[PDB]
């Protein structure tokens, strides 16, 4: 759509007020953001298994209706994920070429899943029990757009260790985006959307992978065909490593001194864009991460030391 930029207001999935960038055309306001280097579109699938759906249109530029919630967050958070990458690494969208960011909410009926399908974000509204509208989780969104980022960079195959690393990178950056927007920061994934009723729980833990039965050390890795080689469980290994590198701690004898989340992002972004390949394994991931930290902070630095410590702590060498 083509019109005038406007700033509307709405309430997200969690009932919080957010400022939205909309476009005014005719007597309607559309969920179209024209304020950033990449246009952000948000569609409505009207609870049908169709894509992308109709571009969200509103009459008064006030999205406070319950049906709006999913759209509000999807539109807002997508822009925030864009802000993080642009502000921090000066990356212009997923393909570093201004590719538009489209999102479709209200997909399917009680669909408990949200994902980047290769060209856009697709969100379900959950079944109310195990999930609420999945767009209410900034870490989940950062995770998914990062997948696009990886597709346009290292292109890690979603299989075995390459896949587990692919997932880890997404978790690391999803959390980093959560911190960027100060959206009640933590190292747990999907806490804001998982089980609307039960509080305190999450999809998985970066601080303590074993809290949900995930490997926090290479020795305890899943060695089977299921889940594309345990992609979603073995990611706990790298996630723990990432956590240790950022915050520091003692794990399996090894005592790591945290170098901060900012340096963490710098190291992984560089490693993923200038070193990691499609079949990168964990040990190779260690190699690339160390080299990246070497470039950014000097071969004989405290950072490079901490990188090595983190991997040794989780059993990768
Ligand atoms: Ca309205
Ligand atoms: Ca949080
Ligand atoms: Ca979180
Ligand atoms: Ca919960
Ligand atoms: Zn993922």
């Amino acid at each position: 759509v083509t019109g005038t930029n406007k700033v509307g207001t709405g309430k997200g999935v969690l009932g919080d007020t957010k400022s939205l960038n909309t476009t005014l055309s005719g007597s309607s306001y559309y969920l179209q953001d024209n304020t950033r280097g990449a246009t952000i579109f948000t569609y409505d699938a009207k609870n049908r298994s169709t894509l992308p759906g109709t571009l969200w249109a509103d009459a008064d530029n006030v999205f406070n209706a319950a049906y709006d919630a999913a759209a509000v967050d999807a539109h807002y958070y997508a822009g925030k994920t864009y802000d993080y990458y642009k502000a921090t690494f000066n990356r212009n969208s997923i393909n570093d070429a201004g590719a538009p960011l489209k999102s479709t909410v209200h997909y399917g009926s009680n669909y408990n899943n949200a994902f980047w399908n290769g060209s856009q974000m697709v969100y379900g509204d959950g079944d109310g029990v195990t999930f609420t509208s999945l767009s209410g989780g900034i870490d989940v969104i950062g995770h998914s757009l990062t997948h696009a980022v990886t597709e346009n960079s290292s292109n890690l195959i979603y299989q075995n260790e390459s896949g587990a690393l692919n997932e880890a990178i997404s978790d690391i950056f999803g959390t980093l985006v959560e911190f960027y927007d100060n959206r009640n920061p933590d190292w747990e994934i999907g806490e804001d959307i998982y089980t609307p009723g039960k509080a305190g729980d999450a999809l998985r833990s970066m601080s303590d992978p074993t809290k949900y039965g995930d490997p926090d050390h290479y020795s305890k890795r899943y060695t089977g065909s299921s889940d594309n080689g345990g992609v979603h469980t073995n990611s706990g290994i790298i996630n723990k490593q990432a956590y240790l590198l950022a915050n520091g701690g003692t794990h399996y004898g090894v005592t790591v001194t945290g170098i901060g989340k900012d340096k963490l992002g710098a190291i992984y972004y560089r490693a993923n864009t200038q070193y990691f390949t499609q079949s990168t394994t964990f040990s190779q991931a260690r190699a690339g991460a160390v080299q990246a930290a070497a470039d950014l902070y000097g071969a004989n630095s405290a950072e490079v030391a901490a990188v090595k410590q983190s991997f040794s702590a989780v059993g990768v060498n």
